[PDB]
């Protein structure tokens, strides 16, 4: 009774003097804001508890080289654009696919690209860019990649991560500031991520778990994503969805998934069931179905949102 209200005052006063997420109970409810940055699955969407990325904060999603963690980021991208933002990609890779891009969702003619010369360029760039005010999202691609002027120009080794450091100190002020989300994408974490282990409010590890088949032929992977990290809802929350080649996250396929486990979609053996209504026959026809019906879709949509306030 007496310790009770003693926990209380002492979780006020963490966070009061160091910020709202800075102690939480595993089985909180998420404290909702105003506006966020769906992912494109429902399931990531939920496992976040805020029903997306955040706004005006650093993001760390990582993984193994074709993991899906660039597919997030552009999904990222495509939402924030869905929604009249702006759009950046800072690229030291040269991977990025527009075709693929423009599949997902992407506006890429609006996209605005930079393939900068340096890691403080790219930084630098980035953060000219926070501070117009003008961004909703800000995509770095990759960590890896952010090589300091000084290597590159043939000159001890170190300071990429002192680079990150002073950058990311100088961004996350920025950031809250405009309420631009910065999506820092990171191999396997890897040259720097110490630094952004730290500054990312979200850190998302994203993984292959396995190869989907239409027969013979591979059409694409099923994704598993882990919140490491999560300053805005409880962490380490998980959620897998589908990433078929040449089409991105299955958005109807992870309606499905979190509709059977949420219980609005019942399972009369192969047939998926809604509301009285048939889905389909196994789980494509039931994707398959959601597609052509996009209304009833966002149906299962609205009432997983309303079940779990996401
Ligand atoms: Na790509």
């Amino acid at each position: 009774p007496d310790r009770e209200k003693a926990l209380e005052l002492a979780v006020a006063q963490i966070e009061k003097s160091y910020g709202k997420g800075s102690v939480m109970r595993l089985g909180d409810e998420a404290r909702q804001p105003i506006s966020v940055i769906p992912t494109g699955s429902i399931a990531l969407d939920v496992a976040l508890g805020i029903g997306g990325l955040p706004r005006g904060r650093v993001i760390e999603i990582y993984g193994p080289e074709s993991s899906g963690k660039t597919t997030v980021a552009l999904h990222a991208v495509a939402n924030a654009q869905a929604a009249g933002g702006v759009a950046a990609f800072i690229d030291a890779e040269h991977a990025l696919d527009p075709d693929y891009a423009k599949k997902l969702g992407v506006d890429t003619d609006s996209l605005l690209v930079s393939q900068p010369d340096t890691g403080e360029q790219a930084l630098e760039i980035a953060d000219m860019l926070i501070r117009s005010g003008a961004l909703d999202i800000v995509v770095i691609d990759s960590v890896a990649a952010l090589v300091p002027r000084a290597e590159l120009e043939g000159e001890h080794v170190g300071l990429q991560a002192r680079l990150m450091s002073q950058a990311l100190r100088k961004m996350t002020g920025a950031l809250n500031n405009s309420g631009t989300t910065a999506i820092f994408i990171n191999q396997l974490t890897t040259t720097g991520g110490k630094a952004l282990k730290f500054y990312a409010s979200v850190r998302m590890d994203v993984r292959r778990v396995e190869t989907l088949k239409d027969g013979t032929n591979a059409v694409g992977n099923r994704t598993r994503v882990k919140v490491v990290k999560n300053k805005c809802s409880p962490p380490f929350k998980q959620a897998e969805f589908d990433i078929l080649y040449g089409k991105g996250i299955s958005r109807e396929g992870s309606l499905i998934d979190m509709g059977v486990d949420q219980g609005l979609i019942r399972k009369s053996g192969a047939w998926f069931t809604y509301e009285g209504e048939q889905l389909g026959q196994g789980k494509e026809n039931a994707r398959n179905f959601l597609v052509e019906n996009a209304d009833v879709a966002d149906e299962i949509e609205k009432k997983i949102k309303e079940k779990l306030g996401i």
